[PDB]
């Protein structure tokens, strides 16, 4: 399959807390941060979040792949450790923080495997049809299923995110996947600008650095204030 990585700073802010990286070797994982953090705290946090669990799938992938779920649970805690270990040390960036979304491939890539903490999505697009996997992980959106569409007042505000010592919630769950379809992993950046609409359009796109490209464009096109990242891989 064919897969493609894009981040970007944006329109707006100077530095970027995002961060992602791909698997280009077997193509098993993917990760996306979305860090936060004032005095550089952000890209620390989410550079840490993608090294360690990046880090520790590639440890005991072999070890525990019959067992996804307790791989990814055990990866992202062992991230919130890094981070929160950074907290109690440099106390200007105590309130560090980051989200990520992970998609973890069966050996026999038909099924994949989708853990996420924060506001930071995956999505899967089949035969011309966008569909959102993970749930954001805030107050506003925590609201709804209680309040509708009319989001926007503290609708930043995310209830979750590795960086935590009380992190209570790791949703790990998996979906088929039907050669054809395309797997998406995206931060705050790109669905804050685009609407699911835009974004499957895009994705359509036939190759996948083209349609990475197009979301990040696009995305800053409709400003840029956050730092945008992307991952498309094509099953
Ligand atoms: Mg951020
Ligand atoms: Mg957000
Ligand atoms: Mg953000």
């Amino acid at each position: 399959m064919d897969v493609a990585g894009l981040t970007d700073c944006g329109l707006i802010r100077k530095s970027n807390q995002d961060a992602f990286y791909i698997d280009e070797k077997h193509q098993r994982f993917f990760i996306v941060a979305d860090g936060m953090g004032g005095h550089a705290g952000g890209e620390e946090a989410s550079r840490l979040a993608v090294d360690h669990i990046r880090q520790y799938l590639e440890t005991h992938l072999e070890d525990l792949q019959h067992d996804p779920v307790t791989l990814l649970r055990q990866a992202f805690l062992a991230a919130n450790h890094a981070i929160v270990e950074q907290q109690r040390q440099n106390s200007a960036r105590a309130d560090m923080g980051t989200t990520a979304v992970v998609i973890l491939l069966d050996e026999k890539g038909d099924r994949a495997w989708c853990a996420h903490v924060g506001d930071s999505r995956i999505y899967r697009w089949r035969k011309d049809q966008l569909q959102q996997i993970t749930s954001d992980h805030t107050w506003i959106a925590q609201a709804v299923q209680i309040e509708q569409a009319r989001q926007h007042p503290w609708r930043h505000v995310l209830s979750q995110c590795l960086g935590r010592e009380d992190l209570s919630q790791i949703d790990i769950q998996p979906i088929d996947l039907e050669p054809g379809d395309r797997l998406l992993l995206c931060s705050d950046g790109l669905t804050e600008e685009l609407t699911d609409d835009v974004i499957s359009i895009y994705l359509s796109e036939p190759n996948v650095q083209k349609a990475a490209a197009a979301l990040v464009d696009a995305a800053k096109t409709h400003g840029g204030r956050d730092n945008v990242t992307v991952v498309v891989i094509s099953v």
